[PDB]
């Protein structure tokens, strides 16, 4: 199998770490580290690889990412670099992927992922256990998204829809490479990408559970979050036309308990959130509010002058997000952040609401949301 | 909808409650009573149904049993002759069933099942929390079997095989209906045809998630479950060469955690469980032990003087059960036993070993033990 | 015993139930309701007692509140007349007080009371199981108040300092009567003061778990609590000179694992108190903060504006306390909002921070907490 | 202060790790080691010192124990040498002990003790969070005893009174060491006797919570724990008729929740214990359980054939108590192996009608046992 890390501004020890571990598992023929640019961390591994490779007796190597999409140039442009590779100048059966900035990493993660293909799967995913407050574009935008305009399918039940750990095997590259839906998203998009068309093409998919969890870089504000947020939602925007004629096995490994470190922590600041959320305002997205919702234009409204976020709850969030899907223009600064606004206060009064319930409390509350989601739109 | 509650012996006012609810749910177009014989429970709602159908709108009816078995006359007669009445005497389009000794019936039950059948699906099973100790058969013969012999299908998925609580509409009664192997399944090994022959025709089935837990008649010494061990066991058994097939397409509403009145139960009675595996031996069944590995034969050898059950870990288990396939005559009084102290051995071992760490330590312990079972099927 | 309910202003039917379950009580010799004024749930009570009384054998009576101390006529008035009753007006060895609101209240409460009493204890203390949310004015003021003045004693030890069901026998009743600290404080200061003397007396004492929670009256935004913050600081003010002895016989039944319901409640509303922290600003009161540490002083003022809370940690609070006990004013308006403010910024800031974390965490935390205030007042 | 580490047969390199923190600790001027023959581990040990007491500057030696008591030399001996040495031959103002099979030990533990003590206190308590079967000469025995025969005191409330780790200052090490009751303990016993009299002499004792908890030395079937149960019984019965008459100060560090991994494990090997439970019976044993109430009588008779245990509940064992107490016979073979079997269906009973349940239902349950037994013990 070949595994490559994507990397974009990383400390060059945590990702050398994981390369290593990969490198020295007996199932990895080559590692491949994919960058963003000519940076530290670039020639920090580059110098690193060839000890590394002759210690492994694995191949390692570092390339700097392609421009083949057509958006922001970003993780996508990375990914599919590693794809073009992987099927043109390799002859390896299995890619795997995996974030660089993970702490937790094991060989683990590896084995566990070849195994179920071995098993006869197309594609692996690995999903982990969250914090309360972790993952709020992935329940609020994706798999939301995903339960309002394709509630009789797979994709709405896929885990981590977003997430950057996987395996898939050359056909599913080779499909995912081919595909220009895909092949565009070269920015945040990418992964919402592969996850729709590989369950759109009856892929057949099992989710791997790694019960240590995720440890990677984390938020201040939700505003860290913002283009990675206006560009995951212009994925499912551009997608909500497609059909999804059936249909794609899928099957996932039985979580464990979440671990108590993982489940005692905030996702985020509070303060600074409540406070972004009454800045950079424009006239005309007080003019664009003219488009949704009475509650919810009153609500966002008041976020001028002092937080609202109550008006809020489950069913107004569904009423904006038809009215973004049919009205957002991806790329228009007024949009981009009045889209940014409007989701914090979802994520407001989700954490407030419901958060502050208890962990148990929040996960049954949100997949009672996507069930809840799915059924409205069956009905129309 | 029809809904059917079919009894043996139970109390007259617990099976009165449930009908009530039915009868009064605003779906539900008529109550079927299947009972075994005219006893005490019968009398009793046979007199009550005029007076309820009359309270709520909705007829009541109460009926014997038809023989359309070949087997023991037991559950499978109860439900077989729901189904021919539900299909050749009704114009209905969809058949609830529930066990009457349920203590914890809720409208709820009802609404839950309906709105998954209106989303789509062929078949809604209701699936309930459990104490570490309970469904002893569904684990350690139910999904063992499914999970041995069809390791790639969806049949070690199912929660709860043996579920007796689950909505059909009229095509999949149809179906079961007229499948002879189901048909001739008078015994307690109706439940297994069922998700056997939905699953293998690709009939698409939901679980509905039930927080509130099952809650009915208790067990003491593990042997009042003995002749539906035997029963189930020989259902698997019966069906071991059976190929399947489609796909089809299966998913779960999402579990809450356990409430704690429920995870907080002893399900069986240790020390008669552990006297109990010390009688009923005959010169027979220990002859018949020599077709077993060395360590189940010297295991279970042992029981003729003290309790022994170390043994019987995941891997000895499987070993035996593959013996077992092979080599059990239903019908035979020293299989019988045998199989019950075989398995007896095996919860004992379960419950010393992994349910005395805790609730979640044993359900992580069953769910991977499935997998293990899978893993290691598919690998011949 | 005497069973006491004191009440203001209450549903009938659910302080009539109360009256009902300690009459019954085989243990309960008279009920008394200490009322507020003559009102409808006066009058109900009333009404209802002949009857009870003869019901039950024990007789119950209603009677006003007499003026006793010296502040806001509340609710240390209605205790204390309960006290003057208990000990100048009958024989009974023993006196219960149980708020009125008490939904959860059962025969239970006094067995458990009454068995301690029995074991020798002067006091018996009930306690509960908390929301994390729950009892900001218990932690952040009076337990709070106790550690950093009073850190070598008790004090900061009892569970539920401001509780109001508990059970006195008569010579700990006739101590309190007799001192005029706790007769003056005739508002909400009044359990403060018993908490405080009883120990400050070496009285010993008993804390008795009641699994199934006080269920009771709940609140809004955080200012329906203000009377109560600004009278409770008041009487830990008041006593900040005392000196107190050596710690005596303090004993806890050990607390059960918290009910789910109860872990999984907001115990207030968060936008009401985010705005409510930009409201009632006066110009002396931004003059008044010119006393407090700089973080302090420019985050209250940020509120001006907008919230601001994440200043507001433990050591902040303690710094902030300190100067409180020095130079806050009861009776005035500006000290009293502004001591209203302070508290709901460490509230928001230990929601936001702590709370957020989880029941357990938020738990470790504020008793960790306690300990850090100790040992740094024993510091100095 | 000095730091003892009581070793019998040890792996070295558990021990000297141990001793290696303890030296580099800024508040520790000596480390002893006490051991009970001159083999592998005091050769290691010898060998070693000097190299640490150099690194660390702080001096290491170890000691052979001394013959200071006159039952059977064992772990009393150990510490009492400790003490000796200690108190004769040293100026330090402080002695902890700890058990040299810990292999969770870190500064954490000597800082944690040491603060304590500076807070005023004369004994600091270590004590750990537990697994439901562990413990069961601490619940059952020591506690249980405590409850039964001293139900005023703080005996029965001391969570951990077998713990080896502790620190006391200089004047309560003179005073036990002076102590005839515990300078004679030289076997089992001895932990027993300082947490007694430390109590009886209104020694002020701190209970510090180590959250890591403490790994050490596994145990098999119950039988190995044999020594130590006669031992602790004896040591209970012998204190039998002393009365306890003043407050100690009693202080508790409130517990965390448990760690996972110390919940989810079996203290014990079930099939193995009821396999004993059959085992070296006696005709005179047969005839001493006349003694007994008829229950109990019949119930470990039956043991003969087939192990029972149900019969032993709280009250039963209660019982089964004030007998041994009154009729045991410390060193009479036959007394010895009834205790055993006596304890051994004890925990059997406690372990599948209670531990079963749940870590948690578990824990409310053993505390609500010594409950019990004081109110029981209260009211002759
Ligand atoms: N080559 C390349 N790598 C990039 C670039 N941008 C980010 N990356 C790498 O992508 C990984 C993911 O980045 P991070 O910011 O650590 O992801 P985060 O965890 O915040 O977001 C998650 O959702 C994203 C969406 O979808 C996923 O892309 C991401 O992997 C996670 O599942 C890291 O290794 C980054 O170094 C890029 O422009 N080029
Ligand atoms: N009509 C009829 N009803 C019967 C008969 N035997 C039992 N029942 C009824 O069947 C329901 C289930 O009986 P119970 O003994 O309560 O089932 P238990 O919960 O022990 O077993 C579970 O797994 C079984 C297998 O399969 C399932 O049959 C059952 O529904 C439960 O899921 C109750 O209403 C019984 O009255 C019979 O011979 N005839
Ligand atoms: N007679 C009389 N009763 C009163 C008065 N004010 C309140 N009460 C009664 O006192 C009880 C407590 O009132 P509530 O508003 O329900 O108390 P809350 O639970 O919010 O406060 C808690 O901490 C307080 C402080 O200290 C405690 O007074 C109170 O009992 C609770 O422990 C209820 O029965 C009230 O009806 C008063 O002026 N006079
Ligand atoms: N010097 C000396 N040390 C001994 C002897 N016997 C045991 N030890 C040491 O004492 C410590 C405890 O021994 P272990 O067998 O691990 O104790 P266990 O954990 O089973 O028992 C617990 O309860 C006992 C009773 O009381 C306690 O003595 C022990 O410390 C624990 O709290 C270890 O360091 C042993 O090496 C002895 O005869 N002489
Ligand atoms: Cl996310
Ligand atoms: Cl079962
Ligand atoms: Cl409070
Ligand atoms: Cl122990
Ligand atoms: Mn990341
Ligand atoms: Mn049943
Ligand atoms: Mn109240
Ligand atoms: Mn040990």
């Amino acid at each position: 199998s070949l595994v490559v890390f994507p990397f974009k501004h990383e400390h060059p020890e945590v990702l050398l770490h994981n390369v290593r571990v990969a490198a020295a598992h007996p199932r990895v023929h080559e590692v491949l580290c994919i960058g963003y640019e000519r940076d530290q961390t670039y020639e920090a591994v580059e110098r690193a690889a060839p000890e590394i490779s002759r210690a492994t007796g694995t191949p390692v190597s570092v390339r700097l990412q392609e421009r083949l999409g057509t958006l922001r140039p970003g993780k996508g442009d990375g990914m599919n670099t590693a794809l073009r590779y992987f099927l043109e100048e390799t002859q390896w059966e299995r890619i795997h992927f995996y974030d660089a900035d993970i702490t937790s990493f094991g060989p683990d993660w590896i084995t566990k992922a070849e195994e179920a293909a071995d098993f006869g799967y197309g594609l692996v995913r690995h999903y982990f256990p969250r914090a309360s407050t972790d993952a709020m574009i992935t329940w609020m935008i994706t798999r939301t998204g995903f339960a309002l305009l394709w509630p009789h399918t797979e994709l709405s039940w896929i885990e981590q829809p977003l997430g950057g750990e996987l395996l898939m095997r050359r056909e599913v590259a080779a499909m995912l490479y081919e595909d220009e839906r895909v092949r565009r998203r070269s920015d945040w998009g990418i992964d919402t990408l592969y996850t729709f068309v590989t369950v759109q093409q009856g892929v057949s998919i099992y989710e791997c559970y790694i019960p240590e969890g995720k440890a990677h870089r984390l938020y201040g504000g939700l505003d860290d979050l913002r283009t990675m947020l206006v560009e995951c939602f212009a994925a499912i925007q551009s997608l909500q036309h497609e059909v999804v004629g059936q249909p794609a096995i899928h099957r996932q490994e039985h979580p464990h308990r979440v671990p108590v470190h993982i489940a005692e922590r905030v996702g985020y600041d509070v303060e600074a959130t409540l406070h972004r959320l009454m800045q950079h305002w424009t006239p005309r997205q007080v003019e664009l509010l003219e488009l949704f919702t009475t509650p919810v234009r009153e609500g966002l409204r008041t976020c001028q002058r002092r937080p609202a976020f109550n008006f809020m709850d489950e069913m107004a969030w569904a009423a904006t997000y038809h009215v973004l899907l049919e009205h957002f223009q991806p790329g228009d600064p007024d949009w981009e952040e009045l889209l940014f606004k409007l989701w914090t206060t979802r994520v407001l009064n989700y954490t407030m609401t419901v958060a502050l319930r208890g962990y148990d409390y929040a996960q049954q509350y949100l997949y009672r949301m996507l069930g809840r989601y799915r059924y409205q739109a069956a009905l129309e």
